[PDB]
């Protein structure tokens, strides 16, 4: 029993992280086979990073003028390409701890492991959800551009975010592998606010279900509801509408926990309502939305 | 910016993570150069665990009823020894993929990450706190003995817990890698309960410090408060005593924010006694007590 935030095995991540530095700028790159990704406003400097042409930028820029290393080891860059807000840089040595690997889009409300790095050595790693905002909420500084999000199956390392900057908001912005950015967000530094903040909704009722199969039953009620009437008080408190589609999703928990989602819909409503009142669930005080129905069953059926 | 519970890089330590198993019972072992360290349980059936001797029940063993596996590869016991409540089986293989480590037993308050395997296959990595009562709060079900608690320094994997029950409150208890329990714990499933938990009061300090420096001010105060007055308060709310050696570890903290740590009490002290008033800190609505000192330190400042 018991249920943490918890986080990928980070081993098959670590052995692609890589420094990649660009005149006087640094920061973290991704080697798979003989390609290193990384953002480009490494080629960037200081002085011009309110509105960069990075075309223009690339220009004057060769091979040469990238230092990419493997910790000790030197790799030298062999040809580089931009593809949309990443570059794309050859290099002559194939990494032979290339796992095997995807490289996806997520969507809002699902979830990934963040390896921060600096000066391609690992720092730490954590879990994050993808926000309906397009945001995520992590631990970034500088020199961890280039610290990539990413979710395992079995053998396979699924990449689906690489980090490129922080809003003033104090939340984070990036791209895919492709590096195309999540949300409505670019690689320069104007005023660009994020937008409204709702909560996941459909990840809280399976952290309520997760919350259920561990021992906590305190704001479970002999009450349901139905999914109209739950929207309509779930859209009063910044709640994403829960479709029949996310009843699909949850199912599994429901069946396995033996507690009807619209009757668990019914707690939520009631929680949000009246608050909890003092008590606690899996030890936090408000409602997390970060936990997705299959990180639930994962961690409550011990998948490798 | 940003502050979330990071967990260290798993890399060295999933590399020595295999798979043991004794008749019907299997778990997770520890490979470091050709010695196989694991739960001396494994040799019990369903049966022998209400009250094991396992003096007697080793009677009955040899090297080949020990099955150990690194994965893929089959590895051949050539010695076993019973040291305290872990077993240390002899391979006739060293572990190529041994990291430099240490065996070390950490103290109530401090920190390490936890990677929970099953069947000698990683799930994933969270970090922990040793509670002042000398239990954990983490996730493990069945088939997680031997996972591994562990700390790194640059190169240096301290390894300080290896799990081997959950107690009936819900919370786990282990023993460092000399097989030696953290607490009063024993490797029996008998009604032996664990202490009242307390708060750790240095942790909960060091975390709004790392608030501070993370752009959250609102908790901040024009009071100041004696370590007799606060902690006066601190025990009607179930908190560790805070000492001059706590107030000397939050120094650094304290010097770096330019907030003296009487003064953080004071802000505590209002915490406590009136709660967050709807106000969250770092994306807590509770006070949150498993970041040390050098936690944040290092978070903060990006250590690698």
């Amino acid at each position: 029993s018991g249920f943490r935030k918890m986080a990928f095995p980070s081993g098959k991540v670590e052995g692609c992280m890589v420094q990649v530095t660009c005149g006087t700028t640094t920061l973290n790159g991704l080697w798979l086979d003989d390609v290193v990704y990384c953002p480009r406003h490494v080629i960037c400097t200081s002085e011009d990073m309110l509105n960069p042409n990075y075309e223009d930028l690339l220009i004057r820029k060769s091979n040469h003028n990238f230092l990419v290393q493997a910790g000790n080891v030197q790799l030298r860059v062999i040809g580089h390409s931009m593809q949309n807000c990443v570059l794309k840089l050859k290099v002559d040595t194939a990494n032979p701890k290339t796992p095997k690997y995807k490289f996806v889009r997520i969507q809002p409300g699902q979830t990934f492991s963040v390896l921060a790095c600096y000066n391609g050595s690992p720092s730490g790693v954590y879990q994050c959800a993808m926000r309906p905002n397009f945001t995520i909420k992590g631990s970034f500084l500088n020199g961890s551009c280039g610290s990539v999000g990413f979710n395992i199956d079995y053998d396979c390392v699924s990449f689906c975010y690489m980090h490129h900057m922080e809003l003033p908001t104090g939340v984070h912005a990036g791209t895919d592998l492709e590096g195309n950015f999540y949300g409505p967000f670019v690689d320069r530094q104007t005023a660009t606010a994020a937008g409204t903040d709702t909560t996941i909704t459909v990840n809280v009722l399976a952290w309520l279900y997760a919350a259920v199969i561990n021992g906590d039953r305190w704001f479970l009620n002999r009450f349901t509801t139905t999914l109209n009437d739950f929207n309509l008080v779930a859209m009063k408190y910044n709640y994403e509408p829960l479709t029949q589609d996310h009843v699909d999703i949850l199912g599994p928990l429901s069946a396995q926990t033996g507690i009807a989602v619209l009757d668990m819909c019914a707690s939520l409503k009631e929680l949000l309502q009246n608050g909890m009142n003092g008590r606690t669930i899996l030890g936090s005080a408000l409602l997390e939305d970060e936990f997705t129905p299959f990180d639930v069953v994962r961690q409550c059926s011990g998948v490798t």
